[PDB]
């Protein structure tokens, strides 16, 4: 179901990454839409063979840290995501890449409270994304079924960036 880039390489999906676009099927985050910025993603070799996802960013007058583990999930480029807070887990995919300018990812509930939530996001390398791969994250939004109104393109902060 899920596309996953081929012969994906993991040693070169690593380092700093901005989330410039997200489309998803949470309400919550429809209703937020417009509050909601751009976080700075740093991705590390993780101990069990997969990466480690580290993302901060900007919420009210502070700056947040969130980690995720994303465990290998069966082949290179597809992973597993655990809450450790409401043990759902998640599928999460690197869809298409070219390492040093963007990545379209696609998470999709799979077990627990979370088991509906579907979401696809645009990595980029830089903070401010050429027109064409904002394109390619628009059209990917849109054959996977999200609507208009859920897609949005993250605007940057000038705060929790650094590092």
């Amino acid at each position: 179901q899920v596309s996953v880039q081929p012969n994906f390489q993991q040693d070169k999906f690593l380092g700093r990454w901005f989330s410039a676009g997200l489309a998803s099927n949470s309400s919550f985050l429809r209703e937020k839409k417009a509050a909601l910025s751009m976080a700075k993603s740093v991705v590390a070799p993780a101990t069990d063979g997969g990466l480690n996802l580290t993302s901060t960013f900007l919420r009210k007058n502070q700056c947040e840290t969130r980690t995720m583990l994303l465990q290998p999930a069966g082949s290179l480029g597809s992973y597993s995501y655990r809450s450790p807070h409401f043990g759902s887990t998640y599928s999460v995919s690197v869809v298409e890449t070219d390492y040093d300018q963007y990545a379209l990812l696609y998470s999709q509930g799979s077990k627990g409270p979370g088991e509906d939530f579907r979401m696809a996001t645009l990595y980029s390398r830089t903070q401010t994304p050429r027109a064409e791969l904002k394109e390619k994250f628009t059209a990917f939004c849109k054959a996977q079924g999200f609507t208009e109104d859920t897609i949005v393109f993250l605007p940057q902060t000038d705060k929790c960036m650094t590092e």
